[PDB]
């Protein structure tokens, strides 16, 4: 997150970190057994750290919990980012607890103008490379789908919705990447691509979770 603010500890309960012998993306705990991420995240070997703040301090209110089962959309483009968005299923469940805690699915598509919550530990620099060790946190607005296509022209789905700034400074960045986006108290979006990081007139681009909302109940109903 480029030019967002230190979160507070465990104040967003449903941000995980996939970690690989390393952090490499985010994504949100939506029930006990299951975390959304993005397709682009995918990684064989993962396991799930929730209740985590700093990433590289055992604090005391982590769970670690190996994935046993990774779900890529059927229809995930990696070229196009189209349909950028897996499941991962927990081989146990979490202990849901305050710090703990899953994010709803929506019923409706957010609203252009709305502000929402980004998280995770991604980059923090526009230019060249510093990673936080503590959660960082970005509140950005939802773009109209014309100024999203104007940003990315013949690069916008309608799976797809641009958040943040057009004048640049505030914006997810690498290693977010799978994280939430959270509008009124749902998980709207997941942080998914955009042309750096923070840059004018680049803002970032996530997938679009109510979209997706009846594959996630039918594939958590069968797996
Ligand atoms: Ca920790």
């Amino acid at each position: 997150i480029v030019g967002g603010y230190t979160c507070g500890a465990n104040t967003v309960p449903y941000q995980v970190s996939l970690n690989s012998g390393y952090h490499f993306c985010g994504g949100s705990l939506i029930n006990s057994q299951w975390v959304v991420s993005a397709a682009h995240c995918y990684k064989s070997g993962i396991q799930v750290r929730l209740g985590e703040d700093n990433i590289n301090v055992v604090e005391g209110n982590e769970q670690f919990i190996s994935a046993s089962k990774s779900i890529v959309h059927p229809s995930y483009n990696s070229n196009t980012l189209n349909n950028d968005i897996m499941l991962i299923k927990l081989k146990s469940a979490a202990s849901l607890n305050s710090r703990v805690a899953s994010i709803s699915l929506p019923t409706s598509c957010a609203s252009a103008g709305t502000q929402c919550l980004i998280s995770g530990w991604g980059n923090t620099k526009s230019s060249g490379t510093s990673y936080p060790d503590v959660l960082k946190c970005l509140k950005a607005p939802i773009l109209s789908d014309s100024s999203c296509k104007s940003a990315y022209p013949g690069q916008i789905t309608s799976n797809m919705f641009c958040a943040g700034y057009l004048e640049g400074g505030k914006d997810s960045c690498q290693g977010d990447s799978g994280g939430p986006v959270v509008c009124s108290g749902k998980l709207q979006g997941i942080v998914s691509w955009g042309s750096g990081c923070a840059q004018k007139n680049k803002p970032g681009v996530y997938t679009k979770v109510c979209n997706y909302v009846s594959w996630i109940k039918q594939t958590i109903a069968s797996n």
